[PDB]
């Protein structure tokens, strides 16, 4: 690989980072949007104030403003649902480690409540909140309200660093390796410039997913992140081995590979910065399907990429990976739903099932109430789109289990519900080929009526090949498609995936059977469960 390939392609200009003039040939349309106007100006120069005053029908009449609402606003965590909920915006937070407060939860509930049938909220597969129904004129006030309660929505979509995932049991599990909260907090603060915006990392060639591991269970899914910090002692010092480049896409799914690098715990932010700078400076910016960081790693080779990270470290120092990490390969992933003792004597946490991650305003208020009455006002989100309420005096558990809302958000739902994950789908998402959330609940309910089982089978439903619900990690995955019934009529269907494994012995699942009409999935799944997962007909 020639030395010319290593010339940084972006430069700092007036506080923002822009593609150099000589590197603008052949770029994709999204890169052109970013050049035409810097998205971060909508927040950092308060461009949103005047934009929000323009009626949406007028906004749609010019490319600049249409691109503002459809593309640039994703830098402020705002996602126009143009096709399926025109004029309304989904809003996505930064929520490092999935940690929320009751006050924050009530604030979010109050926002969605205003929008009635157009409002609701969802827990995401990055243990994050999304709210729905937002209208553009309300955006300035919502941004202010979020800041007031200690939340940010910065840099949560498009070509940005996504929600930093950690251990949902951080600080409370007797069996944790290291509390991930300080690290995911530091990452989020770095990424967002302490909630002011950080232009140095907001002009990436593509999205980029980070996680910090603190569990033997690998709840954080390090194998499918762009950067995963694996806890490891090296020469008597605590730090992290680094895995890089994991990603899913329609075209290609790849597990993260070792960078062959270890950093002391205090170098978490420095190395995140170095890797992001290398990606920003050097990544391809053509075909959007070839812009994720792994494509750069393949182009330079992992050693070539490593050298680019190393030169961007303070004092240009980057140690080689530790021979061993702290994650024990002898491990059985633990159920976190239900009541579990914390490492703090006399305290428990409770994991509650949130059916397909969907809540209404009234539900959010009730969960916030529980957190205040029983816990410490904390609600934690999980990547299976469930919740944990920590820090509950164990003597209160008996009373808690009698709370009416636990009949809906149960500490012990049927086993297939415990493992069920589903993306937004076509209720709101314009890319979706099928409806996911309602369908997945219906099918799972019917399947569990027919068979009992003891193996914790994990079923993931995703609405299109973007695979936001990670079907490649599932025991049984369902990817939306259109197919045909016996009469040749168009019907919703799924491509069925098998082979996904998580934890230390991870593996990416692959298509097993294409184009199954959704109305025909129940018998197929019942038989798969009996034949491959020890299920017994009722
Ligand atoms: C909400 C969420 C699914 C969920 O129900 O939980 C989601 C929802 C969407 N994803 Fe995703 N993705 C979600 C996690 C993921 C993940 C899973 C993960 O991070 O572990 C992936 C696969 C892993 C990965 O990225 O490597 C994922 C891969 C995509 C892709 C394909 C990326 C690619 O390289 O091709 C797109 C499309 C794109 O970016 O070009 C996408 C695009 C989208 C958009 C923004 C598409 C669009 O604007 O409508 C979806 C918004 C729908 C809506 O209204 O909610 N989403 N998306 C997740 C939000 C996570 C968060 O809080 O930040
Ligand atoms: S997998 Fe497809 S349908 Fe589901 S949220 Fe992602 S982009 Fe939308
Ligand atoms: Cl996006
Ligand atoms: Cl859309
Ligand atoms: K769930």
């Amino acid at each position: 690989v020639a030395a010319e390939r290593l010339e940084p392609r972006v430069e700092e200009k007036d506080g923002y980072w822009i593609l150099k003039e000589q590197f603008r040939k052949g770029i994709n349309p999204q890169e052109k949007v970013k050049i035409e106007k810097e998205p971060m100006k909508l927040f950092m120069e308060n461009g949103i104030e005047e934009l929000a005053k323009i009626p949406i029908e007028e906004i749609d009449q010019s490319k600049l403003t249409k691109d503002d609402i459809d593309v640039r606003l994703k830098w402020l965590g705002l996602f126009h649902r143009r096709k399926n909920q025109y004029g309304r915006f989904m809003m996505r937070l930064k929520l490092p480690n999935g940690v929320t407060t009751s006050a924050q939860t009530r604030y979010l509930a109050s926002v969605i409540r205003k929008y009635g049938k157009e409002g609701c909220a969802d827990i995401t597969t990055r243990q994050n909140w999304q709210i729905r129904g937002v209208v553009l004129p309300d955006v300035p006030e919502i941004l202010k309200g979020l800041a007031e309660v200690g939340l940010t929505s910065l840099q949560s979509g498009m070509d940005n660093v996504r929600n930093p995932v950690g251990n949902p049991l951080a600080g409370i599990d007797p069996e944790e390796i290291v509390d991930t909260r300080p690290y995911t907090n530091l990452l989020s603060q770095f990424i967002t410039g302490n909630s002011r915006g950080n232009p140095a990392v907001s002009n990436l060639p593509r999205k980029w997913n980070p996680c910090v591991v603190g569990s033997h269970d690998l709840y954080e899914h390090p194998h499918i992140n762009d950067l995963a910090y694996m806890p490891a002692t090296k020469d008597g010092r605590f730090g992290f081995n680094l895995l890089v480049g994991g990603f899913f896409s329609a075209k290609r799914c790849d597990e993260a590979i070792p960078l062959d690098a270890w950093v002391p715990a205090d170098d978490v932010v420095p190395v995140c910065r170095a890797i992001l700078e290398a990606f920003r400076d050097l990544g391809f910016r053509g075909n959007r399907q070839k812009c994720r960081m792994m494509w750069l790693i393949d182009e330079l080779g992992v050693e070539g990429f490593r050298a680019e990270v190393e030169k961007r470290m303070p004092q240009q120092q980057l140690e080689r990976a530790s021979p061993e990490d702290l994650v024990q390969k002898q491990w059985e992933r633990r159920d976190y739903l239900g009541v579990h003792p914390q490492k703090q004597e006399g305290y428990s946490f409770i994991g509650l099932h949130i059916p397909v991650g969907r809540v209404q305003a009234d539900d959010m208020d009730e969960l916030a109430r529980l957190a205040d009455e029983y816990g410490s006002g904390e609600i934690r989100l999980t990547v299976e789109q469930n919740i944990i309420i920590p820090n509950i005096e164990t003597s209160k558990i008996e009373a808690l289990l009698k709370e009416p809302v636990l009949s809906t958000f149960s500490p012990d739902p049927p086993i297939l519900m415990k493992g069920l994950v589903a993306c937004t789908g076509n209720q709101f998402c314009g890319q979706a080929i099928i409806e996911t959330k309602a369908r997945s609940l219906k099918i799972t309910e019917e399947v569990q009526r027919q068979v009992s089982l003891t193996k914790p089978v994990r079923m993931h439903w995703t609405g299109c090949p973007n695979t936001c619900a990670q079907v490649q990690v599932a025991d049984i995955g369902f990817m939306g498609c259109l197919t045909r019934d016996k009469n040749g009529k168009t019907v919703e269907g799924a491509d069925v995936f098998l082979g996904g494994r998580i934890g230390s012995d991870s593996h990416l699942g692959e298509v097993y059977k294409k184009a199954v009409p959704c109305d025909d999935l129940v018998p197929l799944v019942v038989d798969l469960l009996v034949n491959n997962f020890g299920a017994v007909p009722r």
